[PDB]
């Protein structure tokens, strides 16, 4: 067997193609076993519609997963981004730095 605890990072994109709309980002790499649970949050809250959930591997043994949405952010709000996986014995919360 083997367990890799997920590198985290929390993010924003504007599409090239559409640069008014906003993206919040959270990248979950290089992770094994691939079970696990990744929320995006607003103020402490989860966000309930995310609109995409993209999972890879490389190796056998390494998982990535993207997960993303259209977001419209002001600067008194916060948001972040939590996992919980069998590596982490309390859920790891990252939060988005507005500068990223």
């Amino acid at each position: 067997m083997i367990q890799r605890t997920p590198k985290i990072q929390v993010y924003s994109r504007h599409p090239a193609e559409n640069g008014k709309s906003n993206f919040l980002n959270c990248y979950v790499s290089g992770f094994h076993p691939s079970d696990i649970e990744v929320d995006l949050l607003k103020n402490g809250e989860r966000i309930e519609k995310v609109e995409h959930s993209d999972l890879s591997f490389s190796k056998p043994w390494s998982f990535y997963l993207l997960y993303y949405t259209e977001f419209t952010p002001t600067e008194k709000d916060e948001y972040a981004c939590r996992v919980n996986h069998v590596t982490l014995s309390q859920p790891k919360i990252v939060k988005w730095d507005r500068d990223m």
